DNA sequence: GTCCGACTACGCATCAGC
């Protein structure tokens, strides 16, 4: 009756009777903002995937239809990935919203949401229109992603200050969070999917109303009624790791329930599977602690695209996140027939895209690669070849070979298709089991232009079931001595957001180069440090903050840093590789004329006491090491 | 170990402001 004392972590929550909508009715959006109150309350993943479970009951018996805007306002998304819907609503923009939504100056409400580090407390502090709805809520979402063209913000503004007049109680906060892409309710994909998954276990869909089941948990055993979920969890995740697409999932499961599920959503070239992710393994030795037999190709640096081949003839490649990327390789949809023999008809293919340059021969850094263009490219116009690694097969003609080994199916790989020196080309795999030529092919990786070591099994737990579990990842800054280490001068500092609201969140790095007596920018660090460490900073970095930056810092084109802290502290800093920089001044003019140098992938490792910022490291040196790298040095 | 959310550089694509 009252939405606004909803509660879904309630004891014995009944789906109907502690529900707050009529039949029929939709959803309303306060119901959805109590819960994710409920959820950020908590801290147990299970405790907060049963209070999500309770709404999604509630829903399913109550409005099948508003099950999916719940869903995707639960996961923050507005559809399936290839669809590509983004909001384009900077924060800026949300912030002017607010400012338009309550009153407070542009200046003023800019100043709290970055001192509390969240949006949604900020603007959650005339007559009322009619109370919120969920599906609604997910409409006006999706009406301003599709705002585009000129004059196309001020529109999403409106829309923006629509929802922000219309909303009750904590309605304002989720909004909010939602529009700025940071929910923060310790729930995502994973814990949402077991939410739903235990929804249409204990109500299942499809009954007449009022429900003769609402709770089909009754008369099992606390003992066989986890394992009952466990098993009914495991039959979505496997279903969705293969469409990945509440579009097609949700309508499949409303009608012929979960253990239907598998039978009509199954894995079909032109609809984008989720990729089998690595795992990053800390030495050589640590390889060998599961061992079973396994194969070690190289790890290649470039983008992640699996190329999906229709039966109609009809080509397509996603992202290693689902998005269509097929307007980006019109160079590829040409050469597709260059690679597959007469038997092949349908088939998916796991492979890398790295930049490869035509004269040399050699594989281009990612830099090269990511300047490709996007949307509509034409195949006249492609200035940067590309190659493709492939390292496995999923689909061959009407099969798909999940639930088959890597020894299987790189043997239709091999098999079915024909390589091509320059556009098509198997990951150098070399299947041994000995540590002395493995770490011998891990070093030998870098030679040939590579992050590392790809290691797979080859049989033992050697499919493609993302949802069971299984692939190890082996490049140079994981083991400890191999890895570029920087002693860097802590020059800037940054406002935290979120879990890190209150300290710091990031800092600013900076070489020192000796021939101008000057600090130089080099890159930010934002991870590595225990929240003790932070606490240690922050505290102790404080006591040296200064308004005015020194005039001997010199920062190029990088954001300016809440605080300016007097040059003192030195820090060790690991990094994968070394970057050219088209914004930060370290080392500019050492190696490109224009360009600085930068950190890829840095990380905090722990303070120098003994150093001081006199004795740091140099950009004369940073240089000499962007020098020394083989994907470098092979120009 | 899982799951989640802190955070990194780089570069295309886009739009308010001019």
């Amino acid at each position: 009756l009252d939405p606004s004392g909803y509660n879904p972590a309630k004891n014995n929550y009944h789906p109907v009777e502690d529900a707050c909508w009529k039949p029929g009715q939709k959803v309303p959006y306060l119901a959805v903002a109590r819960t994710f109150e409920k959820i950020e309350e908590v801290s147990a993943r299970l405790r907060m995937v049963e209070t999500l479970s309770n709404l999604l009951r509630s829903v399913v018996a109550l409005s099948p239809p508003d099950l999916l805007p719940v869903l995707y306002l639960s996961l923050n998304h507005l559809g399936p990935p290839q669809q590509g819907l983004a909001l384009g609503v900077g924060d800026g923009v949300l912030l002017k919203a607010v400012a338009q939504a309550t009153g407070r100056q542009l200046e003023s409400v800019r100043a709290e949401a970055a001192e509390k580090g969240d949006v949604g407390l900020v603007a959650e502090n005339m007559l009322p229109p009619p109370p919120l709805t969920a599906s609604g809520v997910f409409s006006k979402f999706r009406d301003i992603a599709r705002l585009t063209g000129s004059a196309s913000t001020a529109k999403k503004i409106d829309i923006i200050k629509g929802l922000f007049v219309a909303c009750r109680h904590s309605e304002a906060r989720f909004i909010a969070r939602s529009l700025s892409g940071r929910l923060r309710l310790g729930l995502a994909e994973q814990s949402v999917l077991a939410a739903l998954s235990q929804a249409v276990s204990l109500t299942p869909p499809g009954q007449e109303f009022p429900p003769a089941m609402v709770d089909a948990g009754k008369g099992k055993t606390a003992e066989a009624r986890k394992t009952w979920l466990e098993e009914q969890g495991m039959i979505l995740k496997q279903t969705f790791c293969e469409v990945p697409d509440l579009d097609r999932i949700i309508p499949v499961l409303l009608e012929h329930g979960l253990e239907r599920l598998p039978e009509h959503c199954k894995l079909s070239p032109g609809i984008p599977l989720k990729p089998m992710l690595a795992h990053p393994t800390r030495g050589i030795s640590e390889v060998l602690k599961r061992e079973a037999a396994f194969t070690c190709e190289y790890k290649y640096d470039g983008q992640r695209a699996q190329i999906h081949a229709l039966e109609g003839g009809e080509v397509k490649i996603f992202s290693r996140n689902q998005a269509d990327n097929t307007g980006k390789y019109p160079d590829i949809i040409s050469r597709i027939p260059k690679i597959k023999l007469p038997s092949v008809t349908s088939f998916i293919l796991d492979t890398e895209a790295v930049a490869w340059d035509r004269e040399k021969k050699q594989i281009q850094p990612f830099q090269v690669l990511t300047t490709r263009k996007r949307k509509e490219v034409d195949a006249s116009e492609i200035q940067v070849q590309v190659c493709l690694y492939a390292f496995d097969l999923i689909y061959l003609n009407g099969e798909s070979l999940v639930r088959e080994p890597l020894s299987r199916r790189r043997q239709l790989l091999r098999e079915n298709f024909v390589e091509t020196e320059g556009e098509f080309v198997f990951a150098t795999s070399l299947d041994t089991k000995d540590i002395e030529q493995i770490a011998e092919f891990l070093e030998q990786s870098v030679k040939d232009s590579c992050e590392g070591l790809m290691v797979k099994t080859l049989d033992v737990d050697a499919t493609y079931e993302i949802a069971k579990r299984n692939w190890l990842k082996l490049k140079k800054d994981y083991l400890d001595g191999v890895g570029d280490t920087l002693d860097l001068v802590v020059i800037g500092a940054y406002l935290g957001r979120g879990k890190r609201a209150g300290r710091y969140g990031g800092f600013l790095l900076a070489s020192y180069d000796e021939d101008s007596e000057e600090l130089q920018a080099i890159c930010k660090l934002g991870t590595g440090f225990s929240d003790e460490e932070l606490e240690e900073h922050h505290q102790s970095l404080k006591a040296l903050v200064l308004p005015s930056p020194r005039p001997y810092v010199r920062i190029d084109g990088a954001v300016i840093p809440d605080h300016w802290l007097d040059p003192s502290a030195v820090w060790e800093v690991k990094c994968a590789d070394l970057s050219l920089s088209p914004i930060y001044p370290a080392a500019r003019g050492l190696v490109d004329s224009d360009k600085g140098i930068s950190l890829r992938f840095p990380r905090f490792i722990r303070v120098r006491e003994d150093k001081q910022p006199e004795q740091a490291t140099t950009s004369a040196q940073v240089a000499c090491l962007y020098r020394k790298q083989s994907q470098i040095q092979n120009q």
